[PDB]
């Protein structure tokens, strides 16, 4: 597999090719962490079968809080999240380490996610945290997915195409293996995040969008400009044929079909 | 117990039996750490009886602090907790670590609690104290209550539904085996926390209600909606029949009783 | 008194600081030094220890550096007047220090109310434990000090400060006096550890001072931890007798009096 | 409980309540421990079965191996967790070594440890450090601990010699075991000695299965006649043809002084 | 998964699900650790496409020591255990790689190798204790291979002493535990019995003819082997995946031998 | 080896012939851990090439952090030395001039580096912490055996140059007392403030390039002064992986430092 | 470098670059840690100057104890195992260094000593099993010289014993095995391709020739060694350098034994 050649961890290659596809060499990750930060929304309220449909769909993992898996009336991929903030919290941009690598390895985890908001308050704290998680992860050959945005006070435009570029390599510099980031609004601009990160990128989904038609675009964008994958969670789970929604963005993915070919998996 | 069916910790299986009525599977808990947040107030002034009465009364644990635990029917669980911080404070929502998970399992304790204000002042340092405390209780097979309430500068309705529903979820989502929280005010609202929460939900008594029928019927509500149980104090140590008070609440929540024959459990 | 302690070695440190027969104590603070500097009677500290000991005291409590040159109390807590934020207490000294150093037991400082003083809650639940674990008997010093409380005798506000004390372990409260008997008899009702009452400020009159510890003992006070009006008083021997006799023997001030000579 | 009236340790405390019972201040014990040095013997195979009986007879707790309770929790009695083994397969069938740690039967719920030490066995001096030490992690942990004292070792002919088994019991209880478990002597008087001279309650082992119920229930009787805390009895109650029966026997017995008379008539023969 | 309904291990559970077939419940595991016992023996010599012919037959799961993997879909399971025939006690068994290291590498399982009656065997009986503990904690799965060896035993395959063996390794600690066929259904079928975790069957050394070894595996299967660990029968075969798919067929499919040796090729 | 005649160290001395030029004694370092503060900036995109070329140049050593490390392409080219940046810190922070630590000593040791490096700037807020983590860095160097290289800057809301004299100087200084084993600066802009910052000093000093320059005239004399102020060396980045020619500026450089070249001897290996 | 492409560890790669020649991945190395289990024997007595000449032969490290290396470039190794020929068990072995040690001091690699066959020596499988996990981690190589020899063993030479051996340290973590040449390029091809790391020849006690000598380092290239590492051959012999050139002729230049006689004066 010559994503990651470059990787010198038999550990951190055994618990990648369980969440990266044989053939494709990409990824589909359905984000659904969102209960933290946002609360019981549409989608994450009955988690067993959300995960259950989009396993279904061919999702290759799935990324959850410790408390959720535990909870798990339980074949995909499944990788822990170890930040954690609110945004009814005096500092909705905060993120802080709620769950050890350790804790996730115990649990039969493939790999970790860890969340950082480069621009907001006492952001350096987390820069220290990627850090020091990025070494105990190299440690025990666990795999780390950096989820780099940049969000702040001064922000205007967390989506900026400079931004967002320094943001993933920022990431890459630490030690994260992989890299989730926003899809930057059009293929150049994504294709210089990619180019400027060493590690690969996977785009977010971003809120659910008014079409599957302006979706399952961006992915196409995104994958064009030289994405690995896609780790998206509201767009999938907030759908009215979740399953389908997958399938469609499987199709995208890991055969390279067109939004049209791609389409054809949603239930009319 | 079909309630716990789901969990893979012989440890906290054994001891949340220890807590839970058998056939009925719900709890009554009372809640009697008051002291380090606001003194010594009516009916924990006297702790030894207060424990007694609640015991006599049919409750499943009381709830202290290590301290009070040292010095003072047959036997009732007994739950630890692990946070403190006091109305006298500068910041009278803080809460800090103030007792180990260690601490309570060489006391025999049945389990441990926390309590964190989401919406707080620097409420995200809480956030990490619940995301390790929980995974130290995992490790030691300590079950974990957190006691999750939405408590702020910018919140103004405490028990609002959406704010509890996610304050119960980020208990669950982080580690809790249990979660106490405030009734929302309507079984439908309340039964969405329920739903939003994988972790059972035991309801709060809040402050003394003026008439018996007032709380006795928000308990049963709450036992409606879905709750598995109840973590009251007030209610049950400042009214004016302990014993009395707590044969109400069990009947209620052991028995499905109504508030009608409950009441006639209180010596008027 | 301690019927309750399940702790081998806190029995047998807590019989170094009180009175058998009596089952009270009287402890003579001398850690001013660290927040206040070599103030009056503390200049010559080696003579101060020794006139208190005449006296009867049961114990005297020092910090480490003190005593580095009755029964011994060691404080952990540290901070000082002339420091930007004076309530600030913070741990200078461990428990583990205190033990390798032969003391029989350890305080701790905490102002309720002060800035960030939820720190010092965590501080006091947890030196509670490791006491616990080393046998070692803490002492904690709840006062309602800060920003808000303009009055630290607050019966209530004091009330609220020893329970805090008990509930997060400490196994003796510390605590000023409220000013009358029955506010008073509040806090050590609402306090499941013994409450030792501090002495403030050197008063006026012996009269004053004495008939205030009477009161505290008559409001159910264990005992008293007072420094000031016994080592800044002119007949430190006397003057520790006269406590001695309110606190041990129940001798009213009338007769209480008649130790102090000069 | 007048019984552990010195045990100054909230933890042993709490746990303790739950292998004893409340009016008799006695207690009944099934170790279930012989798998690791006798293989699956009689009584043994289907241990959920043994454990169900067996809480059904009235025991108050069950002593097994960490392996074992990863299996028998019913959920539909106390739990002592043993930390020594040893095998009859073994050069030295006389060798204990710890296998499991003190804060794994913590983590599993267990209310107590139990610790199995062959005094004038070879090395012997070796399981002396180790009931020193786990006495002092129990200590801190507030877990009672059971030891299980016996006099065994090339030069003892007798190991219900009167004298070595009280020998026995003393040391365990001077290195930190809150109760022992040991051989009954064979004759009230010289148990009484064993039980006088040993500061920790001191519980009875049932030894192989006796011809008759008659000689087994007459064994626990003087016991408890000499003044021993209860029993810890294992192939006399799981061999035996009606071990929910042959266990309300012991109880009687224990709990209630009943006499052999009055307790083989609850062995529903 | 019905087999480990009890497992109150969420890491296991899912690190089992890896050596198990989901259908049958039943795993088949290619022992390759003898070199460092015997040496480069027959088959173990170019072990990369050994490993991979077992795979291609349809083994659940390879067992390596670590040194083997850093060498160079199957699961992984990290042998902890180390002594070799050259030792002045060749049943002497010491280990020589952590549960830890064995994570780290991301093997779904463990092994460790006591061998019951020999010289200092109750070092071995903490170790296997120990190690179960340090296993629980992480979600290692580990399969205790228990044979009863040393100088007052011949009969290494006894039914009282295997029944003992394994026995005890799941007394203290083990989720699976690997040993000797006793040779006859009913004995075995104690053994089974006799111990509250699952067990698989050693092959032991090559058979003489494929219908003896096959007939083996079926009668162990019968006696209620949850399936087995069989290596030298395997690697030392002249059709290394073939053998090994009528091994699968077997254990997983519950094929008899007649319609097994169509599959060796 | 003459300068470091004075390190009661051996893994220091062992591991330091590994970024210095045993006959000029003096070294030529190219750090490129721009990426974490700036993102990917231009000559930084494409490191794994960048790398090669200064190799091939002649540089003794290049800076990075571990994950650029960890992603490379470590194959023939002709080996050079490996520096493993410890500080982090953005220019998209609220507070750009802050800086942690992100990553450890030991995690260097085991990935091979011959020496790490951390940045501390002076005068930025809460930099006492910098100041910590220097010293304390500095203790754990000293027991692995491993060259400690400082990076001090005088930078703040007080600081309108940045490259004062009796700042850097300071800044320089700081350095050594707390341990460091080298220190990599600004230059002050001319060799006789400059020399005052290198007899300041005890530990060998090196300059940094600073932003590209217009023209190779003004940064190639920019380090042939330092030289001459008593530099042991230098630790450019900008003024290298972003020129046109790198392999060629990279030899340029090298000819001033390793064999006392002039600037117009040095030019001459740039391509046309 | 293709003699380490399935080695996933980036420091173990670095440190070996600086033991090995690039272009003939081979290796030439001299061990001089006799002095602790023989004392000061000819040409260990001025280790310094034995260092300097067989620098400027052209050997690619020197293997020494702590002790010496405290008191042109060349990788260095130490060597972490002590034992001597005047203790009572002469073939046992501790550990007298860490690895934390070795890297404190800068060195490239570790080197440990297994005698396979000596009395109690499952205690060294546990400690090469143990510092392979710690070489492991620390992105150091691991050096394991495997030899046959006990109260059982007559011909320490011997084929079978030999493979096993080094096949021993391959499985227990060692990077690269060092043992004795077996007498003949057919038995010594078994023992190479019988264990999956890179296997280096010792020297043996000083041979009578230079002829005897040079040949059998050639006959082991060609049977498959990764080099070599010789000691009292090449220090014990009249000119260091000259014969440690021969050495490298062979070694990294495939020279012949008649070219290579040339280097030596």
């Amino acid at each position: 597999m010559e994503l990651f050649k470059d990787i010198k961890n038999l550990g951190k290659l055994v618990r990648l090719e369980r969440i990266f596809n044989r053939e494709s060499e990409k990824t589909v990750i359905v984000p659904m962490d969102h209960g933290v930060s946002n609360g019981p929304i549409k989608g994450l309220i009955d988690i067993r079968k959300t995960v259950n449909d989009v396993a279904e769909g061919g999702a290759n993992a799935v990324l959850l809080h410790k408390g959720i898996v535990r909870h798990g009336h339980r074949d995909v991929g499944l990788i822990i999240h170890l930040s954690g903030g609110t945004a009814i919290s005096p500092n909705p941009l905060k993120k802080v380490i709620v769950t050890t690598v350790e804790e996730a390895i115990r649990m039969g985890a493939d790999a970790v996610s860890i969340h950082v908001n480069v621009g907001s308050d006492e952001d350096w704290e987390a820069y220290r945290d990627l850090g020091m998680i990025a070494e105990t992860c190299e440690y025990w050959g666990m795999p780390l997915i950096a989820m780099m945005y940049p969000r702040g006070k001064h922000i205007q435009n967390e989506r900026d195409p400079e931004l967002v570029a320094h943001a993933a390599r920022l990431g890459a510099e630490l030690g994260a293996d992989i890299v989730k980031t926003s899809y930057t609004g059009d293929i150049d601009s994504f294709r210089d995040v990619v180019k400027g990160c060493p590690a690969p990128v996977v785009v977010a989904g971003g809120p659910k969008t008014n079409t599957d038609e302006e979706f399952l675009q961006m992915i196409k964008d995104a994958m064009e400009a030289g994405a690995a994958g896609v780790a998206v969670g509201r767009n999938i789970f907030q759908h009215d044929d979740v399953v389908g929604i997958t399938r469609a963005v499987c199709k995208i993915v890991h055969e390279n079909a067109d939004v049209e070919e791609a389409l054809k998996e949603i239930r009319k």
